[PDB]
Order: structure tokens, then sequence, then C-alpha cells
């Protein structure tokens, strides 16, 4: 459990994201693969991409990180009470696209250096704190999932 004001914080700051979605998905995706580069192999349709600029001009990674962000917010809003939302998203991600936890662990840390790039005022030692609460619970929730459905990773 996260508390009701761990909750607030982590929404004050999705507020922040929800004005524009589409960069803040470019910045963590572009993290995400310049961190992490074996992650981009799962996305077919941009895996060539090799520069930031690439990257940034991708019309395709600029759609993938809003179909991202725009699941996330909905998930977070719920405040804990995500089962519906999380059900299609562990079905895809473990039996089609086949993403690790360790993935998920990645983007969650993707996210975080996002909004502490982009919103420190927003983003302190407690809405820090609040957003790796909610991050680790949808990475628990979503590994039971994963394992319900066959998949350990
Ligand atoms: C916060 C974590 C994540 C959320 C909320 C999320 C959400 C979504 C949604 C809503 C879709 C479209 C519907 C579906 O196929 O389920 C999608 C597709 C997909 N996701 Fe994720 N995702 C997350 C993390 C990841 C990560 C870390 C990877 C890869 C490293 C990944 C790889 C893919 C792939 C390959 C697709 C298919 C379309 C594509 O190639 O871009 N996802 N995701
Ligand atoms: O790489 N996240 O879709
Ligand atoms: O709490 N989600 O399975």
């Amino acid at each position: 459990v996260l508390s009701e004001g761990e909750w607030q914080l982590v929404l004050h700051v999705w507020a922040k994201v929800e004005a524009d979605v589409a960069g803040h998905g470019q910045d963590i995706l572009i993290r995400l693969f310049k961190s992490h580069p074996e992650t981009l192999e799962k996305h077919d349709r941009f895996k060539h991409l090799k520069t930031e600029a690439e990257m940034k001009a991708s019309e395709d990674l600029k759609k993938a990180g809003v179909t991202v962000l725009t699941a996330l917010g909905a998930i977070l809003k719920k405040k804990g009470h995500h089962e519906a939302e999380l059900k299609p998203l562990a079905q895809s991600h473990a039996t089609k696209h086949k993403i690790p936890i360790k993935y998920l662990e990645f983007i969650s840390e993707a996210i975080i250096h996002v909004l502490h790039s982009r919103h420190p005022g927003d983003f302190g030692a407690d809405a820090q704190g609040a957003m790796n609460k909610a991050l680790e619970l949808f990475r628990k929730d979503i590994a039971a999932k994963y394992k319900e459905l066959g998949y350990q990773g």
C-alpha cells in the first residue's frame, strides 16, 4: 500500500507528464534505449535506430511512448486498484512481446530519471519515494500475473 498522500504526490507529478505526453514518452524511451540497448530489440518497427536525433525524429517511437504513458497513467490513477488494467497488459507482454521484469525495472528507472530531470520541484524525496513505491507495486502485481500465464520472465 501507498498512502493517500503518496498517491497524491504520484498524480501531481503525473499531471505534468499529461501536459505533453508525447515529449515525455520520447525522453523516457530514448533514456531506456540509450541506457539498456538490448530493450530496443523488442521493437521491430524501430529497432534499427542509432542516434538520439533519429530517435527524436521517429514517428513510430513517438507513438510507442504515448502508448506506454497512456496505459501507465490510467494504471496510476487507479491507486493500486488496477487488476483490470493490468490483465490485458500482462497477457500481451508475457505471451506476445515477452518483456521480462528486468526490462520493466529498466523502464521504471527511465521514468524516474525523466521526471527528476524535468520536474525536480515536483519530484523531491517525497515524490520520488511515492513514485518508486507505485512503480514497484505495478511490477510486483504484473509479475504475479506473468506467472499465472506461465511466463517466468
Ligand atoms: C510501463 C510499462 C509498459 C506499459 C504500460 C506498456 C504498455 C503497452 C501497451 C498499452 C501496448 C499496446 C497494447 C499491447 O500490445 O499490450 C504495448 C505494446 C508493446 N510493448 Fe509495452 N508497455 C510497457 C513496457 C514495455 C517494455 C519495457 C517493452 C520493451 C522493452 C515493451 C515492448 C512492447 C512491444 C514490443 C509492444 C508491441 C508494439 C511495439 O513493437 O512497439 N513494453 N505496450
Ligand atoms: O520500450 N517500451 O516500450
Ligand atoms: O493487481 N493486479 O493484478
